[PDB]
């Protein structure tokens, strides 16, 4: 049944809300380009130039494109966003569907300015999933190249290439070069078409909703404890004299009460303030940055350990890499003002999580003596301590779905710092090729390899359907809990829609948690 | 089966004649362009400008075309509309069938003021029902773009665009916004061809038919009434005193008998005459116009509700914006001659319906005594009142058949004002649309979406199956009742035919009620 | 919910109609004579054109804002109100038939008895300000209904005539006509659940 003149796919793009679950599929028109004109090619950079070496790689850039939906926004609208964020607990994701159909392959001739487009009816694509991970994972690396937000936005496959070990500009033994023509693909013509399922690995819901009290306060206000603390080393007076005086905490003292659970680790980071004043005046985005050392070379952690943006009443000020950062739409790449950026804010965890400008604590610097005056000196970083509790960085509308777990020997809480589900066994790569289609040979042999093509692109519908697994709130809590909602205010646009001149764009960020809960 | 070099449909136009029903299928070729470059955009007008407060509004347009077929001159001819209307007391559909097939999509390349169109054999189209009534109803709406009422015209598809609510030119935050790419569709090659079914809800028969009696003559003219009335108040004479005289009022009064009944309401509007010199010298088109204001938006009554044109004997005089006007072949839009309009006439209903112009009725304004002379008020605008009986607009052979009932805690006789078939779930909206083919990608990646396109339209046929039930005519009447019928004598053009040029028209408009009953 | 449209609003705003109605009957110049001309309603004028439904019926009331200077200098409360009469008992029409409390831009003014009124903790029982009271909004059903202080619309009050100029009424009363269509009153919170119809010959649309 495979031919020109039927289709082999159909539109299929909606979601459906079935009990504890939600079926979210998408449907989308891409275009693929020939890269490096079917060349592989190595790509690098060295000190040489000016460039730092942090920013020294080595790699590889392929032919193929690639598919990726990684981002909330591909899979749901914004108004089943908001019927998931406000009505559920938690979410993730239980299985995927793909498919590639109705494909065109198009010849392009171009002679005194005149383009020609037209259709190559035995033109082929080549496509194939990694399903044993056998290439370089590029997905969880927030790149571009996902499915548009919006459906009716015809959008561009990227380019795939990887990186792997360099001393500076130059390749070191271990670093391995990756051929996608020595894997098996699928061929398809206009007529053919492609699909594959997947299942995701049991992963743990998505926390979506806020404490409704903090550790520090999961106290009875109303009671005594029967424990002491040491309240007093000192007695009162002109001249006081040492002493040691214990107290029970407690609801007049709630500071000093004992507990069995400490905040989150910590790992701290810059303090900026939207209010340019107040901030110093000299340029410490990357001096003043917190890094991590690598093997001589210095990245920033971005955003890094889940730590709450600000505390109370401070909304101005954010870590300085702490807190992700998205575009409105038609920001620039380079140097934009924060007029065209959107920050988020994870203050909402702020409950379990320590706050990331400021410190974790204070411990002892030294041994007291009646000689010695006690020292306590400040926490900046804090590793997993016995007794912690922490909430992971929220997922927004257009933030990364999942990551892949590096396989390592060790890891610990492997959730992606960005945000979502991190996966041992993730969705797989979908590669994507235009296979090439060489002018005519010179008619007496030669064994150069050919360098000559006919310019080709291709085109088509991908659509990729998610089954999601919701966790319902069960909260007996009386009075009415906030959501997320449309301003009623008039307004020039809609919220979440396109404009006079046509085009889609998403005014703000959308996290998840908006019910809360109890510790 | 589904190929290049096979069709998938036939042509399908006639009607066929079965007892109590009839079956008119019709088949019509269609052109469909590429609307708003394949871009939503939205769409408003405010009060800047010099546009009116009444006409603001707020919207989308659509790169979506749609099909309609909701004037009775797409699925019936002038001779099978004169069958049923002169043998019938009343039809309502039944059941609908509806297909698309024989697709052709084409390219358009320009160069050098050179036109070359092709066939793109692996372009696809797009088309969904909205069977679950999830999107603006738009067909109700009495719009240009149904299928032609002569089958050999090509006709080209509307496009789609829809209204919300707006502040001036502005949205507000219940306004909402449609993807129609956000919807299930089918996609169809060139082979494949598309189809549904659809069956109309129980509704009340169209009364084709005239009264041949009017509620205040129901009674025998040979009897008098056993009731009384109160015939006079004063004694006759020089000088009268005051008295209470009773009759009982017979054929000689038929104006003072009692009643069972009561006409139908109204709401007055303004007396036009078709003569130049009796009409008042002003303009007071709109500002005598019949209004309704609605949120702070005045808009005309047009039609309204189901009033007689005229009373006996005047014929020139018609309401304002009373009855419905359809265009003689070749009229303009804006400002057009009396004489290439074609003003359609209610009179059958002055039976039971009040005339448009005139008053319903008078009522005391006051409380009478012997110092306070009666007063007596006139009712232009009457709501219902128990004992009303009224008939509805008559139906037109190139008017609208069917409204969708709008979804509302309440309404009263729904039945549309223009005419036709009030219904709760009416056959969906069909929506179809080019899928759009992308120009060659730039073969460097880019995130934004693609804004070049491959020029292309698509051309086919499409063919609509209604079936009618019938309402046989019982009457017992012996003399000859009216017919409609064609002119005896001689003349240029044929009626309801093609002209010297080649172009259909439609001279006269063609009611419905002819045949008669009692009331 | 509420509806997202308008019942004028329900058209294809990128089309026109195939019907006509009168635009313009005067010949524009310095001496105008009488002619009827006609024209197709697009989207460029919307209120002319022809439409199949009819905004629901009104018992027009009287519009109070809730800054005071703004309303008149008096005690019009219960000589202005709006009022039904029964057996030589006049009773104040409270909510009364559902109409929008106010029209866009308008959210100071409200009907006077013509929409229900909640009491914040601790009000008393007489004369209490207006800081306690917890007015309600109908304002949602704006779509399909009527403002509650605006008129219904106008209609003719006379026959036309080289003679005699076109008169147009106000109608600030309207029952029921073919074509209407209406939301009920909304609920609330605190607000009453159910009703029992009266038990009577008739009754039209017994929502309470």
């Amino acid at each position: 049944a495979d031919g020109v003149g039927s289709s082999s796919g159909n539109w299929h793009c909606d979601s459906t809300w079935l009990g504890d679950r939600v079926i979210t599929t998408s449907t989308r028109t891409w275009a693929l380009p020939t890269y490096n004109n079917h060349l592989y090619k190595q790509i690098s950079n060295g000190t040489s130039g000016g460039s730092t070496n942090d920013n020294t790689y080595f790699g590889y850039s392929t032919p193929w494109g690639y598919f990726d939906f990684n981002r909330f926004h591909c899979h749901f609208s914004p108004r089943d966003w908001q019927r998931l964020i406000n009505n559920n607990w938690g979410f993730r994701p239980k299985r995927l569907n793909f498919k590639l159909f109705n494909i065109q392959v198009k010849e392009v001739t171009q002679n005194e300015g005149t383009k020609t487009i037209a259709n190559n009816l035995t033109s082929t694509i080549q496509v194939f999933t990694d399903s044993e991970y056998q290439l370089p994972y590029v997905l969880g690396s927030a790149h571009q190249g996902c499915l548009p937000p919006f459906p009716a936005d015809v959008f561009m496959i990227p380019q795939y290439g990887y990186l792997t070990l360099n001393n500076g500009a130059q390749a070191v033994g271990r670093s391995s070069f990756y051929c996608l023509e020595y894997f098996p693909s699928q061929m398809l013509r206009t007529g053919n078409n492609f699909e594959f399922s997947y299942q995701f690995e049991d992963v743990p819901f998505h926390s979506s909703y806020a404490h409704s009290q903090s550790l520090d306060r999961l106290m009875n206000p109303l009671i005594d404890q029967y424990l002491y603390y040491l309240s007093r080393t000192q007695t009162g007076g002109t001249a006081g004299t040492q002493q040691l005086l214990f107290s029970q905490a407690g609801p007049n003292n709630m500071s000093a009460q004992a507990k069995n659970w400490l905040p989150g680790p910590c790992y701290r980071q810059q303090r900026v303030s939207t209010t340019l004043s107040q901030n110093n005046n000299s340029n410490f985005a990357w001096t003043g940055a917190t890094k991590y050392h690598l093997n001589g070379r210095d990245s920033l952690v971005n955003p890094g350990v889940a730590m709450a943006t600000h505390k109370d009443d401070e909304e101005r000020f954010f870590p300085s890499s702490g807190v992700l950062m998205f575009g409105k739409q038609g920001a620039g790449k380079d140097n934009v003002d924060y007029s065209a950026v959107m920050l988020t804010s994870e203050e909402e965890i702020k409950t379990t999580n320590p706050v990331a400008t400021e410190q974790y604590g204070v411990v002892a610097d030294n041994l007291q003596q009646n000689s010695a005056q006690p020292i306590v000196g400040a926490v900046n970083s804090q590793g997993a301590l016995p007794g912690m509790v922490w909430q992971n960085r929220d997922v927004y509308l257009q933030g990364p779905i999942w990551a892949k777990i590096p396989h390592t020997d060790g890891n610990f809480h492997p959730s992606p710092l960005m945000g979502g589900f991190g996966l041992k066994h993730p969705p797989p790569q979908i590669l994507i090729k235009n296979t090439p289609v060489p002018a005519d040979p010179p008619t007496t042999f030669s064994q150069a390899k050919l360098a000559s093509f006919i310019t080709q692109y291709s085109t088509g519908q991908v659509s990729v359907e998610i089954e999601w697994e919701l966790q319902k709130e069960n909260s007996k809590r009386w009075n009415p809990e906030i959501q997320y909602t449309s301003n009623y205010y008039k307004s020039t646009n809609v919220d979440f829609a396109v404009n006079v001149d046509g085009t889609y764009s998403e005014p703000r960020p959308i996290g998840t948690r908006y019910l809360t809960r109890n510790l």
